[PDB]
């Protein structure tokens, strides 16, 4: 960290990285957007990143070209059509427009600043991500994937932002795995097996595309947000404590509760306990759901695209605090269970007809993002595995990014909370018994 | 449990024994530890291939040939005995084993009663230094895990200190990284420490040398390390180092929950590399045991009644105390009034290893290690220091009484600066 109020970030270059292919691509494929994708058009790009001891920018960029040739949708652009019925529609044109690639240097930032998230929000770390402020419908003129490699005093950070309409976290991490593999072996891709990309396709039989929707450019606001200062903290849960929380939750639960469910419920209760909310207030836990294996027929984890949804468990603060860990875990589990193919199909068909169910969320929710199932440490670009995975902006109170620990059986969380709540958690003896706050 | 797949003796690659075998004489430091057990440390990895590890070890032993030698015990005419090191190339014990039910998280999050499952990952458990007459001066065990590999090693403190063992590990990892066969490896010649006590004859004549502890990992962020450094340099007249401040804080907090009487004497023992402190100084790359234990002594009353800066200054004064003259006097003393203990220290803070060693530079070719750990023997108050992954973070492997552990977890201020895993 640099001394003073200002941190130096020098942008060494900004360029467009186009795919590379051996073979001749003849046609421009089009990917149609489902109601899931269209509902997220006004959301901001999702931003994540990996920390390394060493990265060679030249080889990284070269390998990125090949990886983009293989994951071609990430190199395309959104196309917006104006229909004759006053509506608009959107699709993805896989035209190889390319990916925005930024090379920057933060000479005074070191590994420990990123490992410990030493500042406040936005602080220095926000600058490490290239898609801050970009909304998904900006993909008509901005790349669907943006990459920023930032040289640090003693390391290198690779941050990326991606357009939700083109991929979910699963597909993005598959892309990162392939990119790393390519960079490790040979940057030209000669020595890395090329595989055909299996796209999610269109699983909404009774919905025609493109879907006509009101122009989002003139659409009124849907959500209300209240700006505030926030603080990020890293939480670590050891194998031993994960298992203790699992045992306790299943001891108080009627249904079988997963380890991750138990830990998430514990963190949810502990945050609500110190949030200062009143008992009658509503609190929610928001959870990403990979629908690939829920759909009928089911798709494989290899399927490319956004096949994910957000499930929401709703309770009152009083309910959550008056009940035990098992009860909150059961709330999460029930919310997860209720995501079915029939209901997804019905809700999409209704959404097309403007028959919707308003999502009710609060400013004090637990907003779980990422997944303990992603192996973030397999992303060795050729100079060693990363030493950490991190999330970037945008920020909001209650965000909890889940990362599989270095040890298979452990968990890391990047939490975004009010400074007062962090202060209260730091002083919570029981919470610090089970969770280690960095 | 744990299954041994193979056991080997690894000799130097370019083994050429000369007309005369080189002899290394042992100083009072080396001899005072003859009764102690082998020191054992290890590195955790995602992947290690054993064949290239073995070949690179053979190559590295060409340069670090003393590690392939043996202790030799002589019976003197005055009924005393003496010891020296014969660099005869006898070889290093190399054990390949498998523990399929142990995973990375178990070793990363080391915690529990000792000795436990982890003790079996180290090859020199129960071996004393004077056993070096028939056992190798360095022993290696690579234990395959469910999802990783541990390389544990034990070494005889008569032939090397932590500094030169870690430099040997660095060289070994470099060789295995870039040329495992040694086909293309040309190594600088080893510089031995030699004899720097001219008022002492060698070989020195000596008499023949022959609790439910728990282990826990502590982590100190760069954030809290700087906080402790500042809080110590505020309460101190003399410049205090970050490590001194952190050690002093851990000392006082352990003393506070030790249940000792205010009038009891407590000590902090610290390894001191004497290479630069001897007059004339020896080269930093000098191979051998050139380290001594410095001791800071206070009353439990004195320590608890003063602040962090005072304990830090005690440690710093102890360190400033470690002069050539002092080392000169200790040696002359010891040979007239020999002292070869078996322990002495279970109510002290026994700091071992050094934040100065770069744990994570030891990439053998399949990636940097994800952790460094210590093995047996176990000793109440042992505090093994490891450089953190970051720039100024610290990791500690602590052996403590269960009752002290429980008191430490409830210590709010302690957990504010120190993360107990």
């Amino acid at each position: 960290a640099a001394h003073g109020m200002e941190e130096e970030l020098v942008v060494i270059s900004k360029s467009i990285v186009n795919p590379r292919s051996l073979k001749k691509p003849t046609s421009v494929k089009k990917i149609q957007l489902t109601p899931w994708d269209l509902s997220r058009l006004r959301f901001g790009y999702l931003q994540r990143g990996l920390l390394f001891h060493k990265i060679e920018v030249k080889q990284l960029q070269a390998s990125l070209s090949v990886a983009l040739d293989r994951f071609y949708p990430l190199a395309g652009r959104l196309v917006k059509l104006k229909n004759d019925d006053d509506t608009v529609s959107f699709f993805i044109s896989c035209d190889g427009s390319g990916v925005e690639f930024v090379h920057a240097v933060a000479k005074n930032i070191e590994l420990s600043d990123v490992l410990e998230l030493s500042g406040s929000v936005p602080g220095f770390f926000a600058s490490f991500f290239p898609a801050t402020g970009i909304k998904n419908y900006h993909g008509v003129s901005r790349s669907l994937l943006m990459v920023q490699v930032t040289e640090m005093k003693d390391g290198v950070f690779i941050g990326f932002g991606y357009n939700s309409t083109v991929a979910d976290a699963t597909s993005i991490w598959k892309f990162i795995n392939a990119w790393s593999e390519i960079c490790s072996k040979d940057s030209s891709g000669s020595q890395t097996f090329q595989r055909r990309l299996h796209l999610k396709g269109w699983f909404f039989d009774e919905i025609d595309y493109p879907i006509h929707i009101p122009d989002p450019e003139t659409k009124p606001t849907s959500y209300v947000t209240t700006p505030t200062n926030l603080q990020e903290k890293m939480f670590h849960v050891t194998k031993e404590n994960v298992l203790k929380l699992d045992a306790k939750a299943n001891d108080e639960a009627d249904q079988k509760i997963s380890s991750i469910q138990a830990v998430l419920a514990y963190i949810w209760r502990s945050m609500v306990k110190h949030s200062g909310m009143s008992r009658e207030e509503e609190t929610h836990c928001r959870l990403p759901i990979n629908m690939r294996q829920r759909l009928n027929p089911p798709l494989e984890e290899e399927c490319f695209g956004n096949v994910s949804q957000t499930g929401i468990a709703t309770v009152t603060v009083g309910e959550l605090l008056d009940h035990g860990l098992g009860w909150a875990a059961m709330q999460i589990n029930n919310m997860e269970l209720s995501q079915t193919d029939e209901k997804a199909k019905a809700f999409a068909e209704n959404w097309v007809k403007n028959i919707k169910i308003p999502v009710s969320v609060g400013s004090k929710d637990l907003v779980v993002t990422n997944s303990h199932r992603f192996d973030v440490y397999c992303n060795d670009f050729g100079w060693g595995k990363p030493i950490a995975a991190r999330a970037g902006p945008p920020y909001l109170n209650g965000r909890l990014v889940v990362f599989k620990g270095i040890g298979e059986a452990s968990l890391d969380f990047q939490a975004c909370l009010l400074p007062q709540v962090v202060e209260k958690l730091v002083k919570d003896a029981e919470f610090n018994e089970y969770v280690s706050i960095v």
